[PDB]
């Protein structure tokens, strides 16, 4: 029902993993979608807006920075990388899901 | 710690939680850009499944809205005749999502 | 299990208690919250918690939440709180349940 | 940083129970933060009666056969996720979990 997601609802955020998709299917932070680094430019400008709180994560720094450069490249106003990537997710207790 | 808690406190002290959720705006982009439920994601029906399919776990908690009721439910049918497993349309679509004072974006 | 999942999942600590009858806690209750019916409340929690556990307590309505918080108070828990609303004020804002 | 993100989540993992089926005068002594009192004794009964069947359980007491043996006796009841604090209190204490009493 919508009061029920109006319910779960600062602003919007989303969670990207640039990753390939079958590292993603055996584990992803939980929400997280797939988006593997060579499609995510065409993949994020079609599905978001500009302004989209976006948290970024690949297999690793280089990558993840790779990923990052890339969105703000494409007009993407507010993207953070999440250093450490999954590893450092699940170190915090991070949910997960694959 | 205090006598009478706020159901809002303790929801930020739990670690624990329901499953993720996504919505998708099955609309076109351009209208999706004229104003969306905030959060949305923009996944028009035309490639909607290769979209769902290529970001999603096909066991996401997925709600979906279009323009009218029947795109909304041929956005239901293909994602659950796409594999699918929880799918859920939001019913009266944007009006109905602005009516109870739903976020919006755009 | 690896320990290391459940101490990064893992403040100070605290219980969630559901006081309602047992079939209402199945037709469904604040997630991570326990079924600890009124009738036998006190002799359940002090066998399973001790009394200084930060405790978060619902019932039915404001008398059965109110008595609720009373009787473990009275049986000597330091740290009682009584959770405003309930199930449904939870759910009002979109608060994870179970059932 | 993960923690920003974490604290914006407005979702998570399913909740997660702790049980020390030691005796409670053991207990009192010490136990793993949030864990909860559930002697083998009472164990099924106790936890039957106050938690679900799928509420995902951790479970330790003294010594790992007594750990396997409370595992098995809440698994005998039907509850489906339940797992074992291997080397219990100690190997809690060594990986820096916290504990109370």
């Amino acid at each position: 029902d919508a009061h029920v997601l109006k319910s779960r609802l600062e602003p919007a955020f989303t969670i990207l993993d640039v990753r390939d998709r079958s590292t993603y299917n055996d584990g992803h932070i939980m929400g997280a979608m797939a988006m593997p680094i060579e499609d995510l430019v065409d993949r994020a400008s079609s599905s978001l807006e500009k302004s989209r709180d976006i948290y970024v994560y690949g297999a690793g720094d280089e990558q993840t920075s790779q990923a990052v450069n890339l969105l703000r490249s494409a007009g993407f106003e507010h993207v953070s990388e999440l250093k450490g990537g999954l590893a450092a997710w699940k170190a915090i207790g991070g949910p997960t899901e694959l």
